[PDB]
């Protein structure tokens, strides 16, 4: 199996680069994923709300509330300067890690 | 705030000793050691960290243990072929995945335009 950790962290990553490509609202990033893997990916709108609050809390992303001059009232979420950095951080300290493994690969190679 | 949170931490240390365990069986002592001289002496893992992670690896079926020969005898452990089976679904999933957020990179430079 793709053990529950990693679907999530799957989705969290989704969330962020979709968030990263501009603001946007919940059921517009569910369409816009699902429209770029062909229908195939269809997000779960429950898992998007836990991941979204936990972002929130970390001021990871940050919202307000648009198309209120027609009579409505939509939340938009926007990725924040600290979601900037985490992903910034995300992918430098995964570049460290590879780097470790890589290295390992060809210790054991070069022993030979 | 913006540090890796606990989460991908755990993830990053798991992958980091899978795939040691991934080029060959092993014990901990020697895991340890072979990830610090790869990290250039800077990662320098404390063996209880390992015994939790493998606990859990170990009762998740992705891991087992046996015992070497013999003034000691030590404790090996090996990725399962559901733990080999695991990285390769790990691979295939991490991959749509990131392909999904290239395409979606890609159309909406396309509509810039
Ligand atoms: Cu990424
Ligand atoms: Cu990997």
């Amino acid at each position: 199996e793709i053990p529950k950790e990693m679907l999530r962290a799957q989705t969290n990553a989704i969330l962020l680069n979709v968030l990263k490509q501009g603001d946007n609202y919940v059921y517009g990033i569910i369409k816009q994923v699902k429209e770029a893997s062909n229908g195939e990916m269809e997000l779960n709108e429950a898992t998007l709300y836990t991941i979204f609050k936990r972002l929130e809390k970390d001021g990871i992303i940050s919202s307000y509330w648009g198309d209120e001059s027609q009579g409505g009232r939509r939340k938009y979420y926007r990725l924040t300067e600290i979601g900037h950095e985490n992903m910034r951080l995300a992918f430098e300290s995964w570049s460290r890690v590879d780097k470790i493994i890589e290295n390992l690969e060809a210790n054991k190679k070069s022993e030979a």
